[PDB]
């Protein structure tokens, strides 16, 4: 329908597949277009990451800066923040930080083993209502986005409705809450997606995720126009089913202006 078209034709051009939720949170006016299929998460559990972590420091006192010690067995690619740590050790605040706003992946997988591994996050994740995602590995395996492989992934749904409830709804008491919201908003992987659709006087937070397969990509964010209530919104894209021209985040900025014209 009339909804839709704008997305089918995207879609179409990508050549893949495209999942949009958004919410406009003071009207709740939504936007769905496949947003109940699974995409794979890649980097963009690293959000959901750090929540969890400010859902234990509600718990226990001094978490935070609680410093984490590791050595270089536990560096992987694309670490840039914690390979420069190794002598000195990151908090678990800093760790998840970098997370966040560089996708740290070392720091991840430290956080993930704090916090019980991809088992862990995904009761965290129950534990607020969202049925849909399930984190089954760690990084570098996680990324792998093999199709109709469930494993790692979530819906656009699901993937908002979390993400407003952590950021702007009842699941994180207000001190974690704006942790969560500031690390959303320092980061510095998403100025192509979610960030190039909005105007420049608003605000954004967001989580990125980029997959083992060019074409498999994704962001979330939270988005504060000026004057009006935030808007909550996840596109998630897989790749062209049976290199680096499939033009993926542009593909989520179009998306995403989409979402907000239409809302
Ligand atoms: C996350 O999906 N990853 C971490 C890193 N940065 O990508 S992101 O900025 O889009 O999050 C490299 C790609 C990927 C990975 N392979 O771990």
């Amino acid at each position: 329908n009339l909804v839709a078209e704008p997305f089918a034709k995207l879609e179409q051009d990508f050549g893949g597949s495209i999942g949009v939720y958004a919410m406009d949170t003071g009207s709740g006016a939504t936007v769905s277009y496949r947003a109940e299929e699974r995409f794979p998460l890649c980097s963009s559990f690293k959000g959901f990451l750090a929540a969890a972590v400010l859902a234990r420091s509600q718990q226990q006192a001094g978490l935070l800066d609680t410093p984490i010690r590791y050595g270089k067995n536990a560096l992987v690619p694309w670490s840039p923040i914690s390979e420069k740590y190794l002598t000195t050790g990151m908090t678990v605040a800093e760790l998840s930080a970098a997370a966040v706003q560089y996708s740290d992946n070392a720091a991840a997988n430290l956080l993930l083993k704090e916090l019980g591994g991809p088992a862990g996050l995904t009761a965290f994740m129950r534990s607020i209502g969202d049925t849909t995602f399930r984190l089954d590995r760690w990084e570098l395996e996680l990324n792998s986005a093999i199709p109709g492989d469930a494993r790692d992934t979530s819906s656009p749904r699901a993937v908002t409705e979390s993400l407003q409830k952590l950021t702007l709804g009842s699941a994180l008491a207000a001190p974690q809450r704006q942790q969560f919201v500031d690390w959303l908003k320092g980061n510095t992987t998403g100025n192509h997606r979610i960030r190039a659709a909005v105007p420049a006087d608003w605000a954004v937070g967001d989580k990125t995720g980029t997959c083992g397969v060019y074409g498999t990509a994704n962001d979330y964010a939270v988005v504060w126009p000026t004057g009006r209530a935030p808007i909550v919104l996840a596109v998630y894209t897989r790749a062209p089913n049976k290199k680096d021209d499939k033009h993926s985040e542009a593909v989520i900025a179009a998306a995403a202006r989409l979402a907000l014209e239409g809302l």
